[PDB]
């Protein structure tokens, strides 16, 4: 056991324009975590392909891993962003997590992981466009791993958390 | 216990250009609304991106809950007023029916809440958007917890009600 | 008891630019239409926005009823009607179906509606609207509820319905 | 009962700008048939709309059937004829299946048929689509019914087939 | 008994414009695989629209296998390469494994394929677009089946991979 049922991730990392957020989910065979993999994959539409996490073509990352972008994507160097170094950094920090055993091993063929990728239209470092989804999204799966934050956690921090676009 | 369906909510707050108008659906692990909440967060398109209600980057609302727009957002400032102020409200309504036991403590890491969000394109006061939808959330979230109105209530003062828009 | 499993319901009421045309289906909790309810109000899309059918804010229709327009919404007129005229005449035709026992009480919190509306481009007539889609709502509900119009009454007369744009028959 | 599992049928018939060419679904109550004729019906988009086909308006076939387009709808002139012509020959097929016990007619109240049509934009005979419409959702619901082609008839003559837009 | 779960395959095979990528899915009766085939099928939108893959028109191969495009489809040149070659591409390589026992006889009639297809706005050599698409899905097809890579395995060599626009 540990990845037994449904659980829901999320980080932001970094800053600037390349800043990443990762809104994910991670669930197991036979779980709505495995239908939303499945109808997500067919369904695609202007300015939002969903696609299959590779480390590099040829070689996808275990647990299998779907992507879908936020921001709406116009021309290719948009698509060759979310593509490329989100994507190498979402695969990779997938499979670190399972080299690590924050995902068990003999785990890993039975899950599935869906990454919700946000890249500002204006992000132009390849580098930390990477990093930094590298680094949220591995985040993002020890928290959801772990069922973090737990709401009795949340509940105590609410009043003192900032929510950077608040009225305030 | 308490929450062991899918319950539908809704209420509207406020008034001028900022009025807020909350359809919203809560239920448990294993129901419909885990089934949505996963395929509504992989499914985004132009104009209408849905994302984690969160009280702040690094902090989400818990139970899990998935934020969509009802009017098109087509540009940075709707994108902004939904997932700032709008987002924060949600969340902080979500986090407070916790807090007041309307969502039982011990209930809320196995729920999940499906919230649409109404801002008119004239929206302008980020305070009052902010402040609306906390209040169209946290009584919409109150009256779907009860399973109210109950048909019973409805039908009984159908006649008596004042639809703004309706013909007659 | 009465409403078990899915049923589908569909009428035309109407004429004129402001004619009724209802593509509905209703179900009980557990059901795939409790699963279309809810995939349906979370995914919109431009000129495509559903909502919970209300008799006005703060007093939604039970069963717990989904709006969606077959015709792209382009500009506020459309919105309001769709909205406005429509959604009263939607809601009320539920709620009234629950009055009349038609959708019976005691199993409107467990059932979900859904209501596909036209409401053709040149509409103009919110009274026409409004009563139309009550109408053709209320009828489409009747009719899914009896699990009508039955196959073999359709195959006795399929030969002579008149189809309004056809090639022929 | 016969049909007790989701089948799929498909045909090409007719010839010109009015060919015809379903893809079409069929299945009980109970299975993936049933979910996505619901799921189908609630989403509708610019280009595509899905409506219940009928015989005439306050005249649906039976089994309930959801008819939808394949090729973008720009304009009145593409949807009435998908909406006119099509969609009474796709009715009438459905309907004449039952009567001629291709589709039992004890088992036409619990089944749901998905129909895909085609029809390209520059389609003019009226007559034309509404016949091959007809004729090829009767094949298609023949073929599905029996669920053939069988894997070992397709296997079979797979290398003397010809796609007509294959390179070869 | 040998296909029993949904498992996923990937694949990256040719050069130049034609190159073919392919994210597939396969799973039997029963399982996320068939109800992503018919969600998958009743919904199409603009520059998005998802087949049945077929050898021919009247000969669809068998398993049942939707087709879905990842790059926007435009105009009819791109329509056509996606439903003709690839397509044929895709159906003769479904249909190969099965002759070839990589998806066994007696399971065809009962399992689902799910095929997501890549095809360059800049393809233009048929043939090439026709043998990429069935080298790689039938690659895809024969990794899924023996449900490879092996997470083990992806782990092993995930620090020798390189993704062609990522890099590290
Ligand atoms: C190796 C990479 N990662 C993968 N990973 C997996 N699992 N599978 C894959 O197939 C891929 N590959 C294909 N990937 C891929 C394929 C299609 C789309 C979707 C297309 O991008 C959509 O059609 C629209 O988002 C673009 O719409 C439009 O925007 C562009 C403007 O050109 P521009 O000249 O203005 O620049 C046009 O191409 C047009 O299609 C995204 C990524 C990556 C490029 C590439
Ligand atoms: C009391 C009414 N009924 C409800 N009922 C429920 N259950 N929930 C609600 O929130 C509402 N309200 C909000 N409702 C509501 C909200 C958004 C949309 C759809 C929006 O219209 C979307 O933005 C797109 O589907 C269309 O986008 C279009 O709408 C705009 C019109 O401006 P205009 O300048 O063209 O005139 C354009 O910007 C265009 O993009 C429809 C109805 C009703 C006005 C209103
Ligand atoms: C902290 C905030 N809340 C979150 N909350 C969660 N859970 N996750 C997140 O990633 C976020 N963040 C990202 N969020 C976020 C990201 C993308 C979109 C959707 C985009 O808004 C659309 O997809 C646009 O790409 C298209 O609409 C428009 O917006 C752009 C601005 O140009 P302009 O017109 O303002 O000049 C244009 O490209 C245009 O297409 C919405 C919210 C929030 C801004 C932000
Ligand atoms: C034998 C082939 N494979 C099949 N395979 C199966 N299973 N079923 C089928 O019906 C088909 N056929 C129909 N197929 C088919 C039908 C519609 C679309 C989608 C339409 O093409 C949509 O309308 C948009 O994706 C295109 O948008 C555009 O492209 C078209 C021509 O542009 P152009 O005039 O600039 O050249 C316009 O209609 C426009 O809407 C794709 C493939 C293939 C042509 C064809
Ligand atoms: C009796 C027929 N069959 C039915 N069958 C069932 N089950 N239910 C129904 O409601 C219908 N009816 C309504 N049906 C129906 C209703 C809306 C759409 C969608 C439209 O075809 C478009 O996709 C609109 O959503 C976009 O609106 C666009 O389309 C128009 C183009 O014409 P134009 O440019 O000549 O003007 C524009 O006005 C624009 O607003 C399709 C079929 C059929 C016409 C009609």
């Amino acid at each position: 056991a540990k990845i037994t049922k449904v659980q829901v991730g999320e980080a932001l990392v970094g800053d600037g324009n390349e800043v990443a957020h990762i809104d994910l989910i991670i669930g197991p065979r036979g779980s709505p975590a495995e239908t939303a993999f499945c109808n997500g994959l067919v369904n695609n539409k202007h300015g939002f392909t969903s696609l299959l996490a590779v480390i590099a073509p040829n070689l996808p990352c275990k647990p299998n891993t779907l992507m879908f972008n936020k921001v709406t994507i116009n021309d290719a160097r948009q698509a060759v962003q979310m593509f490329g170094p989100a994507q190498h950094g979402v695969a990779m920090a997938v499979q670190d997590a399972v080299a690590e055993g924050i995902i068990p091993a003999d785990e890993a063929d039975d899950l599935y992981v869906l990454v919700g990728v946000f890249i500002h239209w204006e992000a132009a470092d390849d580098a930390k466009i990477q990093k930094y989804n590298y680094e949220a999204t591995k985040l993002s799966i020890q928290r959801a791993v772990n069922g973090e934050p737990k709401a009795s956690v949340v509940t105590e921090q609410r009043k003192s958390a900032t929510h950077p676009f608040a009225a305030n």
